[PDB]
DNA sequence: AAGATAACGATATTTA
DNA sequence: TAAATATCGTTATCTT
């Protein structure tokens, strides 16, 4: 199977862990047997996780994610572990689609981050 | 549509 | 070295 999980599908997933944890992935195939190790992993660390956050960006977060975008690259993995709970694939998204348009000059000639306007 | 968010596919990095 | 998992660009899928 392809696409978007079920809430049906998320269970079996919490089932797994509960009972054996976040790490055999490959023997998940006892549940499920139409979607990948690979793909389920996705799914509990960035969605299904308790340590997912799930309130909005707050422009702290934004200038976070900013910040080091200038500093570092596109080290995501990095990143995600200095904002607490948002996963590096939602940092990613963040990125490409809100903060990467929105970068501006300043009058010491310094990029700075426009606040959004959604 | 434009604005987000979720998942794919290829590859690199950690682990036992 | 190998099997397991972690990372990241792109893309498929919401949401507004």
């Amino acid at each position: 199977m392809k696409g978007p999980f079920t809430e049906a599908e998320d269970d079996l997933i919490r089932e797994y862990v509960k009972e054996n944890g976040p790490q055999n992935w490959p023997r998940i195939t006892s549940f499920l047997p139409n979607r990948s190790p690979k793909q389920c992993r996705e799914r509990w660390f960035n969605h299904l996780d308790p340590a997912v956050v799930k309130h909005a960006w707050t422009p702290e977060e934004d200038e976070t994610i900013f910040r080091n975008y200038l500093k570092l690259g596109s080290k995501w993995s990095v990143i995600a572990k200095l904002i607490p709970g948002r996963t590096d694939n939602a940092i990613k998204n963040r990125w490409n689609s809100s903060i990467s348009k929105r970068i501006s000059t300043n009058s010491n000639h310094k990029e700075i981050l426009l606040p959004d306007r959604s």
